[PDB]
């Protein structure tokens, strides 16, 4: 069968940390009063919860309240569990509260309010500079949270809210977020599609921190080609298929070779046969600009079939692509 994988860094977190750190099942909510926070406009909703912004009426300032569907209380103690454990950690959203919902009778997660610059202005407008300060920013939330243990698994733009005005980033949305355990088999149905790591594609369930160096080096890959997304697959196989024809067929074979994946048979007909595209193939004049070999050397390391061999965030942060950035 697959022959078995562990992260090349921070492997023993979990373990030397107490039980009650990772065990989020055991953990004894503490509840909020909820007449502290007036909702004052619906903001969204998703497939596990409700978004409002709020009024902290002990404070008046700013909230934004995630009011949580009655799906499964397992994934519910498990983002609070990561929320505590990494709050106050460099560009982690602050979880500022939990209460009981009045009307739902669910929990609901009171968030730090983000007065976030538009995601398409983001894309559209930030320059060289601003993308590798960010992405910089973005480092020290994903080195944080894995020296801590934990794997975001949802690493994509609406995920990474970022108040311009004030070079202020945030790192949202840990409903998908779990606690790494060397040699535990994780659900592969997690990130959107466009982001999602080769591992995942291929039923490799034995995955770690680097899943969301993948994705960030596809959020990467989008900003400075200007191709939103960078991979476009019209489906999980798809999706495969479009990462193949940029890093060719011959590494995504040693790769299953190397796991001893069993490749789904589903993929024989649809996969054919790609040589690897130099990145210069996908500069032009309309993204010139944001390119340079560093951003081309950084997004090579990134973007690997093999999550064993891409950058660390640690190891990323001391690329040549951040040079510029001042520190
Ligand atoms: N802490 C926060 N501060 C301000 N706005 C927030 C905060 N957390 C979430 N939001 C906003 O709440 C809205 C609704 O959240 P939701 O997750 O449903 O949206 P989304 O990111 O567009 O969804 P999807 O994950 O499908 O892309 C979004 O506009 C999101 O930016
Ligand atoms: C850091 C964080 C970000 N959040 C959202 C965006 C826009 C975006 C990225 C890829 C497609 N759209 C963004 C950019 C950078 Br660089």
């Amino acid at each position: 069968g697959p022959v078995p994988s562990r992260a090349r860094v921070y492997t023993d977190v979990n373990t030397h940390r107490p039980s009650e750190y990772w065990d989020y099942e055991s953990h004894v909510v503490e509840w909020g009063n909820q007449d502290d926070y007036q909702l004052v406009r619906k903001l969204g909703r998703g497939k596990y919860s409700e978004v409002f912004e709020a009024i902290n009426i002990t404070n008046n300032e700013k909230v934004v309240v995630k009011i949580l569907k009655p799906v499964a209380a397992a994934k519910i103690k498990r983002e609070i569990k990561i929320l505590e454990n990494l709050r106050g950690g460099p560009n982690i959203i602050t979880l500022a509260d939990i209460v009981k919902d009045p009307v739902s009778r669910t929990p609901a997660l009171v968030f730090e309010h983000v007065n976030n610059t538009d995601f398409k202005q983001l894309y559209q407008t930030l320059t060289d500079y601003d993308i590798r300060f960010y992405m910089y920013e973005i480092l020290k939330a994903l080195d944080y949270c894995h020296s801590m243990g934990i794997m975001h698994r949802d690493v994509k733009p609406h995920n990474v809210m970022i108040d311009h005005e004030h070079r202020k980033l945030r790192l949202i949305d840990w409903g998908l977020a779990e606690f790494y355990h060397p040699g535990q088999e994780y659900n592969v149905r997690v990130a959107s599609r466009y982001f999602k790591g080769p591992e995942l594609l291929v039923d490799y369930q034995m995955y770690d921190y680097s899943l969301d160096m993948w994705s960030l080096g596809c959020m990467l890959a989008s900003m400075i080609f200007r191709k939103e997304p960078f991979f476009h697959g019209h489906d999980n196989y798809d999706q495969l298929v479009r990462i193949a024809k940029v890093l060719g067929t011959e590494d995504l074979y040693d790769y299953i070779d190397k796991y001893n994946i069993e490749l789904d048979p589903r993929f024989n007909d649809i996969l054919g046969r790609h040589s690897r595209k130099r990145w210069e193939r996908f500069v032009h004049s309309e993204n010139q600009h944001l390119v340079s070999p560093e951003a081309l050397d950084f997004l090579d390391k990134l973007l690997r079939y093999d999550h064993q061999s891409r950058l660390t965030a640690r190891e990323a942060m001391e690329h040549p692509y951040f040079y510029t950035v001042v520190k």
